[PDB]
């Protein structure tokens, strides 16, 4: 039906904002909350093409995370961990700790620092058809 909110992008079912703008992937959590969203949850390859083939080059926050419980990752649709696509190797908690899970210019997902500055991050939304 591709009926979304101004300035959002329909794909099946849900609508997407791709922000823009430095941001930690808190700050990024609350400018999705901010637009009655929240941080972008993953659950599909064909999900996953549309957002890789869109996403910023210099990297986006997602909404998933390991904040709670490390190496248990949750998203932020609290729907199951049923589709992946983590850079080979990642996520590898890196340095004092990595937490919060970002698209690489590829789409693929890596685990950074939550309070790294990403100038990316998508949200989604539930769409009304
Ligand atoms: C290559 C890469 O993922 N760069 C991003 C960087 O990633 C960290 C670390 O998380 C990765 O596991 C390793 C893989 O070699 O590289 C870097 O040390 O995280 C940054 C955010 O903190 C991103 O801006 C980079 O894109
Ligand atoms: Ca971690
Ligand atoms: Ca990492």
């Amino acid at each position: 039906c591709n009926t979304c909110p101004e300035a959002w992008i329909y794909f099946q079912k849900k609508c997407y904002y791709f922000g823009e703008g430095a941001k930690k992937w808190i700050q990024a959590r609350y400018a999705c909350e901010n637009l009655h969203g929240r941080l972008v949850s993953i659950h599909s390859p064909e999900e996953q093409d549309f957002l890789t083939k869109r996403a910023n080059w210099r990297g986006s926050w997602i909404g998933l995370r390991d904040l709670d419980i490390e190496g248990e990752f949750i998203w932020m649709d609290n729907q199951p961990l049923d589709y992946s696509n983590w850079q080979p190797g990642e996520p590898n908690d890196a340095g004092q700790g990595e937490n919060c899970v970002m698209m690489l210019g590829s789409g693929k997902w890596n685990d950074a620092f939550c309070g790294s500055e990403l100038h990316g991050w998508v949200c989604d939304r539930l769409a009304t058809c």
